[PDB]
This record gives C-alpha cells, sequence and structure tokens, in this order.
C-alpha cells in the first residue's frame, strides 16, 4: 500500500534483490556511509532503509543503485513515491 499523508520529513529507501545471508549490520552500514541511517530492515528479497536527510537518502541510492551487495545486485530507489507536493498550512 502507500504510507498516505505525502508530506514526510525522513527519508526512506527500498531495495530489491537481497541475499540469504543479508545482515542489517551489513545493509544499514553500507547505507551509514551516505549518511545517519535511522532505522534498517531486511526482507525476503527486498529491504528498506529508514535515512533522515534527504541529501544522504538521495546519494545513497545513485551509489548503492545496482550495487553487488552480499554476491548479488540489488535496486535501490526511493520507498514512497511522491507525486504531489506540499507546504504545510495552519491547523491551529
Amino acid at each position: 500500500g502507500s504510507s498516505g499523508s505525502s508530506g514526510k520529513a525522513s527519508t526512506k529507501l527500498h531495495v530489491g534483490n537481497i541475499s540469504p545471508t543479508c545482515t542489517n549490520q551489513e545493509l544499514r552500514a553500507k547505507f551509514e556511509e551516505y549518511g545517519p541511517v535511522i532505522e534498517c530492515d531486511i526482507v525476503k528479497d527486498y529491504a528498506f532503509v529508514h535515512m533522515e536527510r534527504a541529501e544522504d537518502a538521495v546519494e545513497a541510492i545513485r551509489g548503492l543503485d545496482n550495487t553487488e551487495f552480499q554476491g548479488k545486485r540489488m535496486h535501490v530507489q526511493l520507498s514512497t513515491s511522491r507525486l504531489r507536493t506540499a507546504s504545510g498550512p495552519s491547523s491551529g
């Protein structure tokens, strides 16, 4: 599904074609090289790295994008797709 509220602060990155022996200590660290990772989670053949600053998230991709990881190459991209931008009007 989809998160919902396009608006967000932190960044999320999705990974595919993961290894069976892939460990968080590996994936996370790999992403930590770009920026201060928040929370990393490995999946069957995919994963998800929660970044803090976009500048780091965007890079972590252009770099870890199509990179032989754990022997097999994984595809890294934006976890959530944002089409419509939102500033953030008042609420009070």
